[PDB]
């Protein structure tokens, strides 16, 4: 009978422990976990501090007593893995409640301890009013000085998802807040330009953004005059745990209740380190496609590990859920020897951002740039479904890929609405080796109500495969600035949409007049087109080139260009 | 110049005019439409008849003054194509206004005709009170019937997605609706204990439903008496225009003051029948993948023609938009010499019930008996997203596939959200030849809000995957109302539920009390395991199958079971 222990009890673990038990009735399986809690909802935590989770109860799946009843696990809250004894095949615990320690054997190992929040070197950081977010009792003691310190204003540090959904908690709750990042973008996983529409959708909300932007000290001052209705002053907007002054990279002071500092996480590597398990170069624990660490009889999974890019087969760190879960599955498979590989990561995300939904899968083009991997890139800005149906909404959606075999490097989306099954697709579509051209045949699920008859992305293939084909030309929002003596700039829009912005210098002529109005433009220029999303664009451009003229489109229009700037 | 002439200006037709324009400027493309209006949304009717799209200008997509500003396409409205005489290159129209025909001479000739209601062999169905919907004019009778005649009761006849749009747009505007449909299911494209969801959703709206039911006569009875209220009448439940009078095929009578005809649709092959072109054996246009018919200078693509099934390879009638949007714009590819060929149809569909959503792709159990194929299926039934955060709902999904080879047949799925997403990702799945043992790596997009760290789609998965390994040992809804004495019936649900229906003879241990009461059952019998959906009887199995018996799972739980009767 397999002795089997577990070092975590969460995404990864959990997991892990309901699975080796379905495998076999015969194995000795105990889970240990430092905190109070096991199976809980780390993705729920803000929501929760926000009342849209209205019940506490709900962010906890699994308890002690429930893995007992139904999976005869023996799990130990309070209990903290101190080290691991590799030669000896033990593993030294300590208990919570009175620092007593023992040991335990196994016959194999699984390692689950996350990742915990990166301490920042600021000087006076560490102070009451200032906190990260892991866990129920983080949660807690953010809701307790909320409520104690009476927050007014509060300030986030860090525009990845966690700080964006702790500001958007922040804000439900009728809290003025300011989002820093050192960044110029919220949310890395898509590129400057799709970012630039949550930025907008965030300042839309009265969020003081400040990006490019880094906070240098933390000055906590505490509070020593308690104002009274018996001095007959006003308590109202009083905060009797104190204050804090934060300066800022370019010299600034930002006075505020309370900071919740969300800037990203770091591997639980240190019981890894101590016992000699190999490290990779980003810090995390180093495992094979099977989950094993150096040490064959102890596997490891998580927010802890290193893996496998799909797309490059690089090593990358994505501390996400659905890997987690999947992953601890597959460890207690291959701990009852069934030699399971796992597939490499695309790091699939998507967060909510006030009406918003922001969404990304696979590489975003600076991660290309960096790697020298040449691509080429297409936007569009196509209703969510049929727009003669009420509630459809732009989706504005990116596509990466290389320009000459058509393979799919990435997708981005931004939205009020269907992101979620856009960026779905294109993870299939992507896993499954498809190229651009093949994404031209998709048959997806088209009523009114719920999509179109050609969809946004049937849509994004056709305008990537022309380019591909050599039917279409390309100029980027980067370019276009920047025009020579041989090119001349043409608005193919209607004279009434110019009052929205336009490119200075640009000649109007609108795509339905011309095919007449032609004879205009000059052959011994190349005209250089732009409409509202690239459409119309594409229109214009074909009835050039097909007379004769050198021409390109800009793709994604002029609202590509709009936000990106 | 080569000349291109279009028979019909819808879907096929008019993807065909703007994709030819856009690949020369130098081609002569003219376009006939018998009716008053090209680029019509068919799909949006029935929701314009509701209110639903409030404005008849939503409808309209182009027009002919708009092809010839943007595409230089002569487009002619009340022009309808008589006679095609192939030998000379030459069709011959006859002009509505005045009954008078001309010659045209023609390169290359493309019919996108479409597919006319089918009439059925009734007794008085030609009538003023009855009516079927392909168009504008068809939705425009349907409104003032609805008006003239004050309708207050309706008949549909009919269960496929026409027929249940009709319906649903009837009860909305507060008509009192019967619908009547000679098979044991709406909504065809699923299997009848997935359409048994639908049925209970239209019965909970209070439409009266009538499945193996036939209408068998009907009879017209003009309105002799009109009530006035000079004579001290109600005035207020009259229908001047008349009444109707409906015998069934069980001989009861049914009285109507409106009936709407939804029986399917029939390829308009008359004019390529008189032309000697190929008609295959479903009675639609017969093409290659080219889209070329038996004569190579005429195409044909969309509702008119028989397309090659993705899954079989044999030939079915599949009258949906997106496939004949796209083989439009292929066959003008095609007439430029691009000899590009479409790539098979799934049959991908959905449709709106009420607050549900019914929708599929690819072969249904129905089909795949019918053709003798061997497969298996699996249920779930699954949280839309995190259901620790609102407004998740019950995702019914079956999944149909190959027992040995993993091979994926099919998929369907019905409930209130995340339909739409989870049949394109199957979509997707299959036509990109993923397998059920790949799907269980699929990595999508989790934030609570939109999904769960494992979705509908890795479930389903995990479940096949299990059968197809023999980890798993199914038994189905239409099994378990026999049994032997070999077989002893276990119920694993908490006593609590056995409230809300079971199955007569079942054995009581809840799956948390029966790792310790399981001495009781007898090694002797193989245990025939249910719980709600299939979760608990798999947790169940394993069990039971680990300590040496024999034993099978219900896959989808007594849920599958009650809406399969
Ligand atoms: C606020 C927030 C929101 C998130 N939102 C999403 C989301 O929307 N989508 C998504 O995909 N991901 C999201 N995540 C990330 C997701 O929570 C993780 O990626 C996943 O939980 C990782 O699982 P894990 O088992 O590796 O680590 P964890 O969930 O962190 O579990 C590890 C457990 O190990 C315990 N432990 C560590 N060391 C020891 C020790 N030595 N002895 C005993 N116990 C130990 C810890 O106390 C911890 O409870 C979010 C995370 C946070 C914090
Ligand atoms: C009420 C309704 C709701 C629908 N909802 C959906 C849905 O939700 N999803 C979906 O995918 N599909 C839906 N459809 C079906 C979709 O509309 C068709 O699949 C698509 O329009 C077929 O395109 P087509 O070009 O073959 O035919 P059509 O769009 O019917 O166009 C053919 C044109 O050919 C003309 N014509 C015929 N013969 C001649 C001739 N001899 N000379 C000149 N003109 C001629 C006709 O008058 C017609 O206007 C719906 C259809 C209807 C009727
Ligand atoms: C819940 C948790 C304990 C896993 O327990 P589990 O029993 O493995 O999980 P599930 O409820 O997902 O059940 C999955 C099992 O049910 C089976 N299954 C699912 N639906 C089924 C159905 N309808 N019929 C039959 N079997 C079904 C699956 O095949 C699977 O079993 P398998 O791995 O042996 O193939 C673990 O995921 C967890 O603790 N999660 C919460 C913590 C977390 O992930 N937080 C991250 C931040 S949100
Ligand atoms: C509208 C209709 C006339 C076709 O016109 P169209 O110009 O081909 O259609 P679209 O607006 O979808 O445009 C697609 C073209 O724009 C290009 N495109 C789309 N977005 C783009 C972007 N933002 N930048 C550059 N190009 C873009 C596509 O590549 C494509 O050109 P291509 O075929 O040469 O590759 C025809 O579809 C129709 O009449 N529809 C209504 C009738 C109907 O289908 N009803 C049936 C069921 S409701
Ligand atoms: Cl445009
Ligand atoms: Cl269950």
């Amino acid at each position: 009978m397999k002795k089997i222990l577990i070092i975590g009890g969460v995404a990864g673990g959990a997991s892990a422990a309901a699975r080796a038990r379905r495998l076999s009735e015969t194995a000795e399986i105990i889970m240990f976990e430092r905190g109070e809690y096991v199976s809980f909802a780390n993705c729920g935590l803000p929501y929760h501090i926000s009342g849209e989770i209205a019940q506490r109860s709900a962010l906890v799946l699994q308890t002690p007593e429930s893995f007992k009843a139904r999976f005869n696990v023996e799990v130990r809250v309070k209990h903290e893995v101190v080290a691991i004894d590799r030669a000896a095949k033990l593993v030294t615990v300590r208990r919570l409640l009175d620092g007593s320690e023992y040991q335990e054997s196994y016959d194999t190992l699984l390692l689950s301890p996350g990742a915990a929040p990166i301490v920042p070197p600021i000087p006076g950081v560490d102070n009451p009013l200032t906190h990260s977010l892991r866990n129920i009792p983080d949660m807690d003691r953010i809701l307790q000085t909320i409520q104690m310190n009476n927050v007014e204003h509060a300030t986030v540090v860090g525009g990845g998802f966690i700080g964006l959904e702790m500001m958007e908690s922040l804000h439900h709750l009728g809290i003025k807040t300011t989002l820093l990042e050192l960044a110029d973008q919220v949310m890395t996983p898509v590129d400057r330009e799709m970012a630039g529409f949550a930025h907008q959708a965030i300042r839309d909300q009265g969020v003081d953004l400040r990006l490019g932007t880094a906070l240098s000290e933390v000055s906590y001052q505490v509070q020593t005059h308690v104002a009274s209705d018996a001095a007959g002053e006003d308590t109202a907007h009083q905060h009797i745990k104190g204050h804090l002054s934060l300066t800022l990279s370019n010299g600034e002071l930002l006075e505020t209740d309370l900071l919740i500092m969300a800037i990203g996480v770091r591997p639980e590597t240190q019981l890894a380190r101590d016992a000699g398990l190999a490290i990779g170069e980003l810090g995390g624990i180093k495992v094979n496609a099977m989950m094993q660490t150096s040490d064959p009889a102890i596997y490891a999974v998580g927010d802890a590990v290193e893996e496998q890019d799909f797309v490059t087969g690089q090593a990358c760190l994505v501390p996400l859920a659905g890997p987690a879960n999947r992953q601890g599955r597959m460890a207690a498979d291959n701990m009852f020897g069934r030699e399971e590989r796992y597939q490499g990561t695309q790091g699939t995300a998507i967060c909510k951002v006030f009406d918003l939904a922001v969404g990304a899968t696979g590489k975003n083009e600076k991660q290309l740039k960096q790697a020298g991997i040449a691509f080429e890139k297409v936007y569009v800005h196509t209703a969510s479904h049929a727009s003669y149906y009420p509630g459809a909404e732009v989706v504005s959606f990116k596509l990466l890929f290389d320009p000459v075999k058509g393979t799919i490097f990435g997708a981005q989306a931004v939205g009020k609405d269907g992101i979620d099954k856009r960026i779905d697709v294109m993870a299939v579509a992507q896993r499954a080796g498809m190229t651009v051209e093949q994404l031209q045949h998709l048959e997806l699920s088209y009523a009114p109500p719920y999509g179109s008859a050609k969809d946004v992305i049937n849509q994004a293939a056709f305008v990537a495969s022309n380019i591909i084909k050599g039917d279409a030309t390309p100029i980027h929002f980067d370019q276009i600035d920047n025009l020579s003596e041989d090119q001349l700039l043409l608005d193919v829009r209607n004279p009434g949409e110019l009052q929205n912005g336009g490119l200075e210098g640009a000649v109007n002529i609108p795509v339905d007049e011309l095919r007449d109005r032609m004879h205009e433009l000059p052959k011994d220029k190349e005209i250089i087109i732009f409409c509202q999303v690239g459409l119309r664009g594409n229109v214009a451009y074909r009835q050039l080139v097909n007379n004769g003229y050198r021409a390109r489109n800009l793709i994604g229009g002029y609202r590509t260009y709009k936000f990106a700037s």
